[PDB]
């Protein structure tokens, strides 16, 4: 059963802006998200200081960055506060609709597409890399759950029948063809080094085969 929506016309137009607007400086995707499960796993953390149960799903508080060239994929996963199904289809949990605004008047006055997480909607800079996000996510209070969009205006939400994550949030980037740089390991190693040298939690770059 796979439940399909439309955007909010705001979050629309950021996702075409994102994609159509020629932008060369596209390694920031890693760091938005990074920085996404980073905040995640704060949360978690943070709720865990006066209840030690809500770690039951999940003691380990990390990130790992699993590139995989025969899918074409690159996914970003943590062990987060993961998002319930309320929090997916409100826009991943975000202010997505005041935030797309206060953005779009920052770039019409100077600002440029690297700032995006300064506006609370830097989900939305994966679309420089791929075509297609699958979004995996699992919160204590909820089931485990896949949202998903090749955006085009539309986003599905199903019950996810996959493996079992315990708890938090898996990004699987689907790449465009022309931006299988970012699965090739030292351009990975470059980009955390550059922008993510003080995210507070292991970050684990898997190998390939
Ligand atoms: C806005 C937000 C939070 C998270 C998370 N829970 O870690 C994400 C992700 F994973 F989709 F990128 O986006």
């Amino acid at each position: 059963e796979v439940e399909t929506f439309a955007f909010q016309a705001e979050i629309a137009q950021l996702m075409s802006l994102i994609i159509n607007t020629f932008y060369s400086n596209k390694e920031i995707f890693l760091r938005e998200l990074i920085s996404n499960s980073s905040d995640a796993l704060d949360k978690i953390r943070y709720e865990s200081l006066t209840d030690p149960s809500k770690l039951d799903s999940g003691k380990e508080l990390h990130i790992n960055l699993i590139p995989n060239k025969q899918d074409r994929t690159l996914t970003i996963v943590d062990t987060g506060i993961g998002m319930t199904k309320a929090d997916l289809i409100n826009n991943l949990g975000t202010i997505a609709k005041s935030g797309t605004k206060a953005f779009m008047e920052a770039l019409q006055a100077g600002a440029d597409i690297s700032m995006i997480g300064q506006f609370g909607v830097g989900f939305y800079s994966a679309y420089l890399v791929a075509e297609k996000v699958t979004v995996i996510t699992k919160h204590n209070d909820d089931e485990q759950y896949a949202w998903e969009s090749s955006a085009g205006g539309s986003f599905t939400v199903r019950t996810d029948t996959g493996e079992p994550m315990g708890r938090g949030t898996k990004v699987i980037l689907h790449l465009k063809e022309d931006q299988t740089e970012y699965l090739e390991e030292r351009r990975i190693k470059e980009i955390v080094k550059k922008h993510s040298q003080f995210i507070g939690y292991p970050i684990t770059l898997f190998v390939e085969k």
